């Protein structure tokens, strides 16, 4: 059995439990609001600075809807 | 002889010839000039997690002095 895989998974679960859950989705969407300043009053072309997070948040939400619904369990519950 | 090493080195030279450092350091300096002016008032959150590229600017300054001080040939000349 892949016990090293278990150790890595358990450590990842503890990292996602001790943090990233008290704030939840609080600071991740804050970067859009912060970078909107450079979008508005900075350079006309700014897509290269906001090309990944825009759909990263959407894919993170569509992956975490399992963790928030009656679906794939939360990290704390699995741990 | 390591022909695979030659192929990697040759492709690297081709990329450095079609990219060069004259059109990469200036863009990094422009990004720094824009970001620093944007964060001039404060709210340095958009510079704390973007400090990585500001340090990679100096990292690009590194590994570059060796290319002019050691009298090494230009990538296009070597190719």
């Amino acid at each position: 059995g892949r016990f090293d895989h278990f150790v890595e998974w358990y450590i990842y679960l503890h990292k996602r439990t001790v943090s990233d859950i008290s704030s939840s989705i609080k600071e991740l969407e804050q970067q859009v609001n912060d970078l909107q300043r450079t979008v508005d009053g900075g350079m006309v072309s700014v897509k290269s600075l906001l090309e990944q997070m825009k759909f990263k948040l959407s894919e993170a939400i569509e992956r975490n809807d399992a963790a928030v619904s009656s679906r794939v369990l939360t990290e704390s519950v699995q741990k």
